[PDB]
């Protein structure tokens, strides 16, 4: 995380700017974990399909 | 390590397995997010 005494003389709208940024990123990452798992799921399923 | 010889019970079991450790991923992501956001909260608070 970025230093406090930093960020406290930014404007309000160039901090809320910055957390605006972050909010796709984190769902980004989300997305991608979701779609990790949905590739360890498979060989998982193929093995159970195969009786 | 071949999973084709295993029970159902056991491969379902796998499956479930995965839902926790997706879960303590995501998480561990939200944690870092938060963190990052904190002082940029604290400082638009300070004005």
């Amino acid at each position: 995380s970025m230093d406090y005494e930093f960020l406290k003389s930014w404007t309000v709208e160039d901090l809320q700017k910055r957390l605006l940024a972050l909010d796709p990123m984190m769902e980004q990452e989300i997305e991608e974990i979701r779609q990790k798992y949905q590739s360890k799921r498979q060989p998982i399923l193929d093995a159970i399909e195969a009786k």
